[PDB]
């Protein structure tokens, strides 16, 4: 089965993983150095042992590909993954004019009618950036974000460089190339980050027609983080190709601390009970070629069946 | 055996690596992504089934945690893995006045007398360099190379970022962090490089007293290149160990494209024909504690029983 790389990776975690804390204070059961290789020509990597959200994984995947680093786009699209960042950041500033929200994300767990508060004070916070443009231009925009690290590098001259635009022409003039790489590190900016890239680096590779990605992750959250993160960079696998007019190759996807929460234990167990099912499959536009200028409805994935969602909490 | 990761990675793509040519038109035999591992504990995998200069990779390794990027130190070091690169530049520039030079990493293979030749002239000009302060200071200057990018990273403001540095400082303060990344890639710079960093990214990490680090090297000459990679990076990671004062773990050697000149075929086999011996052992000097100060007798390699060196032609 397809899948099997995921759970070897969270068994073996579950079996060598020494342990490990971190920021959150929560205990972590630690790798280092890990690499999964899926080969793309047998299926799409979406996890069956539990329901992954697809249209999640394809919002995410289109707002970067726009070069874009507002949530308004992914707000429109019902997809919250970003919502955090953005409120955090309207909490710390002037204007806010509302219960003190100090430490929301930790005590959410915690304070029930906290949860409560927070959340329609988030729901208010999104409202006002999908509305008011001069609101969305100020807090909607998070900044360094995969959007503008693949497209929008900011050079020491004031300029601008899309790493992926042009990576991509490469491919098409130079595939046997080995400088096809997308960095989404720069040494100027992590030291004042909220969150460095854990997707940190990844590079092309073409050799028989099939195109194939080998993708860095140098922080991985082995439950929540992974299942996206597998189908997050097989669809790019599949974009690009389309695109290129190749074939899909492998990917691969090699890790540095790979992780699993300590409060995510019995949850993971859970899913090791269960036998995966055949993979679905990916379904691309054959009108469109510019993935620029993909939507929603360019892509399809057909026979997606899986088991129920397990359901796990975010230890911030 | 120690080094058997590096014969299994060889004849794996004696194997299954898939033909491939690339710039020097000379073909190759590569594979995509691989992950070799090396417990530093059990000893330092410094090849045995063939000798490898370990005194060279010293004098490259000192230089870049030097932050220095000139020849002038290396060449009193006698060693000359840089010089095609600044000779590379004189030739190209004004004031040259000598026999034409161009193409002379290709012709000297085939011209004998122009071999003959061009080693004198390179002869000259690493003397000028050596001793001319005005002439190694424009052309032994490489501009940028591992020393620059490790410890002075230029940044959009026209200042300096020493990577190197404050990871080591991290390591002291938060050793179980996960950002302890040091990147060689700048997508301001590679667009018109001479040749962007093949040892894109390492990370470093802490667990249990010890000091591991993972290299991602986005290309690698299998025959030539990965024995001094794997001695350079086991070298470091024992050099930042001793200074903050933990063990060593483990090298994580994770690859791109990986590959083997099929002029290198016939040695490659040679070599695996042999059975290592028991590793060398490193020692470093007690005294001395802040590695950018170290020396070359700092640093003492016991125990090195290694085979003749085999010999094997540069394809550029
Ligand atoms: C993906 C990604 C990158 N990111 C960014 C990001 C930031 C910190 C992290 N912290 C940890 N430990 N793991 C992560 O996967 C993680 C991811 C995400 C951020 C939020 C959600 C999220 O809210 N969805 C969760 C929980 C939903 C819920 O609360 O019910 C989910 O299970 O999908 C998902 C991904
Ligand atoms: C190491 C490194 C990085 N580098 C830079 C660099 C640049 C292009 C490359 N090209 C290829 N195919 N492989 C490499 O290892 C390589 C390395 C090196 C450059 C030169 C030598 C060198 O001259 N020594 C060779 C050959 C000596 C000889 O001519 O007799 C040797 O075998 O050591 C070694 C390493
Ligand atoms: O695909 C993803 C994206 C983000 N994160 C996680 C990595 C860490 O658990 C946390 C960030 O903490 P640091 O690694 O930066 O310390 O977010 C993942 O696990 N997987
Ligand atoms: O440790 C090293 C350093 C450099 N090179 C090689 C990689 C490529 O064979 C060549 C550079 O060519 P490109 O990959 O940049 O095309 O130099 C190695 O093999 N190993």
């Amino acid at each position: 089965m397809l899948e099997q790389p995921y759970l070897d990776l969270a068994k073996k975690v579950l079996d060598e993983g020494h342990f490990k804390p971190d920021r959150t204070h929560t205990g972590t059961y630690s790798i280092f150095g890990h690499q999964m290789r899926f080969d793309l020509s047998k299926g799409f990597p979406l996890l069956t042992t539990k329901k992954v959200p697809f249209g999640l994984i394809k919002s995410e995947l289109l707002w970067f590909l726009h070069g874009d680093t507002n949530i308004r786009f992914l707000l429109q699209h019902r997809n919250h993954i970003w919502d955090e960042w953005a409120f955090e950041k309207w909490v710390k500033s002037d204007e806010y004019h509302g219960p003190d929200m100090t430490d929301f994300g930790h005590r959410s767990q915690k304070d029930p009618e906290f949860a409560a508060v927070y959340h329609e004070e988030m729901a208010k916070f999104d409202d006002r950036v999908l509305h008011d443009d001069a609101f969305a231009a100020k807090y909607g925009d998070l900044g360094l974000v995969y959007g503008s690290q693949w497209r929008a590098w900011h050079t020491s001259k004031g300029d601008t460089i899309d790493q992926l635009g042009d990576v991509i022409e490469q491919i098409k003039t130079h595939p046997y190339s080995r400088r096809l790489i997308v960095s989404a590190w720069n040494p100027e900016d992590v030291p004042t980050m909220a969150l460095p890239p854990c997707h940190t680096l990844y590079q092309f590779y073409v050799n028989d027609g099939k195109l194939s990605l080998q993708l860095y992750q140098r922080s991985a959250d082995i439950f929540l983080g992974v299942p996206f993160c597998i189908a997050s960079y097989a669809l790019l696998t599949h974009l690009v190709a389309h695109e290129c007019g190749l074939e899909v190759g492998e990917f691969i996807h090699t890790f540095g601390d790979a992780h699993l929460y300590v409060n995510h234990l019995d949850q993971i167990k859970e899913q090791l009970s269960r036998t995966p099912r055949p993979a679905p499959t990916l379904q691309l536009n054959p009108d469109k070629h510019d993935i620029f200028d993909f939507d929603m409805k360019d892509i399809k994935l057909l026979n997606y069946d899986p088991y129920p969602a397990i359901k796990a909490p975010v230890a911030v």
